């Protein structure tokens, strides 16, 4: 790479490593649309074995861009509408709150409340159900934002309906691969087994729990590289070749809410930029990024400002990750670590990067 992206990198990420105590980790710099790659660690500890290009990490929520962009797709291609009712594509969900809940609201945390997490307890198809027919919303529809995998995981499994296709499928063939994302999974097959990096929690060796809608809100598995090809796909949309993908990628830029100087995307979160770096790294902190918000509908939605700070954090039990670009510079990063430390941080880190880079 050139010497002022090394310069950078190793001076921000390298004490990064060392101050959180993280194991492995994988970064990819996208300057002027070209990607370079930086790895540091272990993606197995007790076996030595070395991050690489290959080594593929649990993104955790940095998994609701796809879904947003799955999503989108699926408008693209005439198959869904945000402005239609939830109860369109779940016709047995037939309880009275959900009357006036869109898939714009399901895919934006903006349906009154829905948790953040399903409980544990919540497993199959009828569990499911019970709980959504259940569940009684904090607040009416599309007045304020809680940020939760119980909604836009719903979006996700909504959203492929149409199609016929499940999730899995519709991500594989409508996203995964005409990206070329071809180390991305949302289940690892055996034979990338050994290139899967194992997360380590209190210094033992973690994989991501199994929950319902897991595959649709923080389910995806990602190598380097392609998360490159992520950064570079989002950056550049209206140079894919598949034109429903190119709209969807479009869409789920798009800026349907506010809340503070944050909008809200399909999966993806944006800010004008230049944007205050301690906004950003202050509004990543949990205890902003999981509170309710009041949120101002953006009527219609602003399709996508290339003058823009796009990101979403990520994590697992075991996995912190964070994909930050800005459209109009050609600009991008994605961290990818194998402990999960807080996201002020990694924040803190790539706003060094990409400041110095721009
Ligand atoms: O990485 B995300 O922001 C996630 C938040 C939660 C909360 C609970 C369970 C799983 C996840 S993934």
């Amino acid at each position: 790479a050139p010497q002022q992206i090394n310069d950078i990198v190793h001076r921000t990420i390298t004490p990064l490593i060392e101050q959180q105590k993280i194991p492995g980790m994988a970064v990819a710099v996208i300057y002027q649309g070209k990607p370079y790659y930086f790895t540091w660690g272990y993606a197995d500890i007790a076996k030595k074995q070395p991050v690489t290009q290959q080594t593929l990490f649990e993104l955790g929520s940095v998994s609701k861009t796809f879904t947003g962009v799955l999503g989108g797709d699926a408008i693209a291609r005439g198959e869904i509408k945000l402005s239609d009712p939830t109860t369109k594509y779940w016709p047995e969900l037939t309880a009275k709150q959900w009357n006036g809940i869109t898939l714009l609201h399901l895919a934006t945390y903006t349906a009154g409340g829905l948790p953040l997490q399903v409980p544990d307890e919540v497993k199959s198809s009828s569990d499911l159900l019970r709980f959504y027919q259940n569940w009684q919303p904090a607040w009416a529809p599309g007045t304020q934002r809680l940020y939760a995998n119980s909604s836009i995981g719903l979006f996700g499994a909504l959203a492929v309906k149409p199609s016929g296709l499940s999730f899995e499928q519709a991500m594989q063939t409508r996203v995964f691969q005409p990206l070329k994302l071809n180390h991305t999974w949302i289940n690892v097959p055996p034979a990338e087994e050994k290139n899967y990096a194992w997360g380590y929690r209190e210094g033992k060796a973690v994989h991501v729990s199994p929950g319902a809608l897991d595959a649709k809100a923080y389910g995806v598995k990602s190598t380097i590289e392609d998360m490159a090809r992520w950064v570079q796909s989002n950056l550049k949309p209206l140079d894919i070749n598949e034109k429903t993908l190119q709209q969807g990628i479009q869409l789920a830029q798009s800026r349907y809410w506010q809340t503070g100087d944050m909008y809200q995307g399909l999966g993806w979160e944006m800010l004008d930029w230049p944007v205050n770096p301690d906004s950003i790294i202050n509004g990543s902190d949990n205890k902003i990024a999981l509170a309710a918000r009041p949120v101002k509908a953006i009527t219609p939605p602003t399709p996508a400002v290339r003058a823009s700070w796009v990101h979403k954090t990520g994590a697992t039990g075991g996995f912190g990750s964070y994909v930050a670009f800005i459209p109009e510079k050609e600009l991008g990063i994605v961290m990818l670590a194998n402990k999960n430390y807080p996201n002020p941080a990694r924040v803190d880190a790539a706003w060094q990067i990409l400041n110095a880079l721009q």
